[PDB]
């Protein structure tokens, strides 16, 4: 079905976000559980699964409105050397995800594509919640101090 | 463990290929998904995810022998515009690949990094199984016909 | 028990032929399966077993009638490099093995070897069966076409 | 994919190596049932077994490779005439495989066919399991005397 | 079936490797036990077993190639008075282990003894591994601090 | 807890003879499967894990009364080049093994150390049962003759 | 049954030593409870069952023996104020129990009484069991530091 062009880059620029909240989240997850601290890396796994499939849904959005998906530009990752650089990182760049869906939510509603609308109040919903995991965290860094810290994330949580 | 720099190079280079191979073969899935091309959707899927999980190991692998993983550098896609300029695409990928992997596995066993060099064949194993559907696939179209290859993918296989 | 000579010529003579059906159809199925014609792949193979059962059949008649099973000659397999080319040589393959059948049950009648004669009828009804089959699908290729006849193998029947 | 010429034909001397291999134990072992030997029927007849599916994973590796299975040149079988001599010549063609996939082997590594080196190292552990038995059975016989060896052979072993 | 002599050596010396490590492994388990510092127990006694079962792997490989295992030379085990002291003596004999492997492996290989050669890599494969987790809590007991630490270990992990 | 110096000494000494019963047993056990002896194996494998069981115990109680386990002395295997020399010299560890634990348990009790010893005597208990075995074997080979009690090995007890 | 006199009083001395060991390991499970440390509440509440059932084994001993169980004679308990002087009473009580124990197995044993000493030798061993476990909490408590140690009692173990 036809969508609307500036819709259709709209879709686009975020999807571009999710490639490097994918890379950056994975990579992270990773990099913590070489450090041994098994729950970071579950809960950061998790993080990059779920903008797996955000990406995957803009990819079908902008197909059937008849786009081009933009897989080709990624962002600057932006890694980190310790536990909470790494997780400022990520609460930087869901901040700006946020800040990018916002103004697409706003447009795609001016133009009557409530549908692509919806698509992004929902994948919203679920950014503003990993930035609440990722504030707690910092926080509770603050709070119980990096050794107590780094001592909690060493066995799974349920 | 202080890996050998070369292969934390060819590790990389390697690595930068799946997420080539990653983004390619996902947005080629979606794409004959919204053709209705189901069964085409159903094997690209399962190809990308091969390849997330071929970018896992080498991420861990990577990380183990204390190197750094770049997911930084996303390098070129073909994605084509009919069936058959898509499903070629992929098998030049796919074919570059094995290329690059041949040598990689070659200079970790010159270096002694046997178990480098064994996740590496493995790899290559389910590389040459991509290629094989990748060709079958090819001919099919040449010898049924177009029309007829594209009436067979619009139910899935078991 | 002593055997009739003739009659463990016979079972040899049969032995040979059923040691290239097992060859044939077996390389024919791989050949199918390499394709992509799956339900081909399937069926021929099915094949190329009961005649490997028919092969250990007459091996142990020869044993207890106390002759020696010749598993040392192999006759002349004719491959084919199309799909018809490859049905037509195992329909001339199974015609030649049951004018050897006919003859040898005769023989074994006429000298009272019951046992082996009712074997062999055994083993000329399997055979029939699939001189059935070959010339069925040697007339579906005609009727509806090479295209839509190498469509309908890519997914086996049931 | 096209495979090396060298190696294809390295496939075929292997392949052409597992079709006597094939006949000469299921032939020893219906000699074997024969005689009421059980526990040697069941033990050759499987090794018969793996034969045949080592010979199907080269005629499938030739295919994929390009190349084209010869499943027309059959070897001198050499079968025995009592116990010993048979479990000898069994013996004697396993070394002769061996030898033949250790060059083998070597040459698919030189031209980087790492897929089809470790294809054959299985099949090569396969065969050195086979010695394995073949040599244990030989010495039994010299240790318990082949009175004794022939009765244990006479109910099957779990 | 008869091995190379040299093969064989590097065999036994391997051996010799596993039951140091077997005797450091299983002495380490029960002081952490003794200690109360339960999950430290339960992971050094599982690497414990693991070298039990390699001793047991290249006993029957010697003796398979016709050499004689020499369970009768313990070289010197380091224990260690405190934790840290415990873990870094064990990470260095792993150490050590991987590259007598490494040596082991080339030359299995230029011998053409790929089934020896193969064994290895898989044992080498598990020495990694435990590489991996040494390292990893001598990181740990840095970051976290040794009583913070000491506390980690006194419940067990799932 | 504090222990009196010559209980942990005689400890220690166990210990000792516990280290070389384990590595006697085990290759005894694989020498013996190697042969083809199935039962024979079955029994050494385990009288060897409960030489290991005993030498666990050992640890731990001198670990609890406060001494140092030695792991690092192990005294001379005695291997045997057939099976009847192989069983006497597992007979002979065995009576000596019984001796040296006669003397330590007697020690125990005159310094009240009532908890090591009655350890001991359950260990004593266990010797006695593998000194049982081992000599109604060694008689079984003289009254059935080698060739005989060789044929009642190749097939596993129930 | 009549039994020694002797025998009868250090049963009664012993049994003496039970009943202040059940009330003061049940005052400090219940004051371990009030101060929310779950984990130390539920180990000294089952020493004290523990307890309990030697109680009741030498009731009923002396009873059978013709004696009359003294439960009039109370000794001096020692609470203590904080967790490690409570930790350090009840190791100093089961240190002099193990003492009279000691001496009352000998005793028992130089008058044949074999079933009363046995009694008393599996008593013993429950005692030695309690001292491990405190000396195990109370160095514990010196190697991570009280506040520690008192955070791992407040959620219990299994
Ligand atoms: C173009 C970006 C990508 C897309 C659109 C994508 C999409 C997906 C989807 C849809 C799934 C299945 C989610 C589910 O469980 O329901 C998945 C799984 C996964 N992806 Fe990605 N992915 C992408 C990039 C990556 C990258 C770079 C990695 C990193 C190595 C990765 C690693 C994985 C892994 C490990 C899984 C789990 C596979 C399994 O075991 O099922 N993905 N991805
Ligand atoms: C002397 C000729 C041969 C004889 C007498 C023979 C006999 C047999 C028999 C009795 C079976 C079991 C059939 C059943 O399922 O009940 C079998 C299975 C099989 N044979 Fe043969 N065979 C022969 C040659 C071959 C050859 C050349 C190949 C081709 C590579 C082959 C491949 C197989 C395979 C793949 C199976 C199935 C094995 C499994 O997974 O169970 N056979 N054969
Ligand atoms: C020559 C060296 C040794 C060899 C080859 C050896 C081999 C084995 C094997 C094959 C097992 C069974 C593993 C499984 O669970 O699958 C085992 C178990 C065990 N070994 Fe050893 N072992 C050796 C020395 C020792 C020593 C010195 C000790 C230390 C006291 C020991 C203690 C144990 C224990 C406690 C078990 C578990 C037994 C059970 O409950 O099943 N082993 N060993
Ligand atoms: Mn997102
Ligand atoms: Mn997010
Ligand atoms: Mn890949
Ligand atoms: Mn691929
Ligand atoms: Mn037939
Ligand atoms: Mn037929
Ligand atoms: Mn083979
Ligand atoms: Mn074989
Ligand atoms: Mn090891
Ligand atoms: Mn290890
Ligand atoms: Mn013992
Ligand atoms: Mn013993
Ligand atoms: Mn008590
Ligand atoms: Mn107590």
């Amino acid at each position: 079905m036809k969508g609307d062009t500036k819709v259709i880059n709209y879709l686009n620029k975020l999807l571009g976000n999710e490639l490097v909240a994918i890379n950056q989240y994975f990579l992270h997850a990773r990099m913590f559980k070489n450090w041994g601290l098994k729950r970071l890396n579950d809960v950061e796994y998790h993080e990059s699964i779920d903008e797996m499939k955000h990406a995957d849904r803009y990819i079908e959005r902008i197909l059937f409105l008849e786009g081009l998906p933009n897989l080709q530009d990624l962002g600057k990752l932006n890694i980190g050397e310790d536990v909470e650089e790494m997780l400022r990182s990520d609460l930087a760049l869901e901040l700006d995800g946020a800040k990018n869906l916002r103004e697409a939510i706003g447009y795609a509603d001016s133009v009557h594509d409530y549908v692509s609308r919806d698509m992004m109040i929902e994948i919203l919903r679920d950014e503003e919640g990993h930035i609440d995991w990722l504030e707690t965290e910092l926080d509770l860094i603050q709070k119980m101090g990096l050794q107590n810290y780094l001592q909690a994330q060493i066995r799974e949580e349920g």
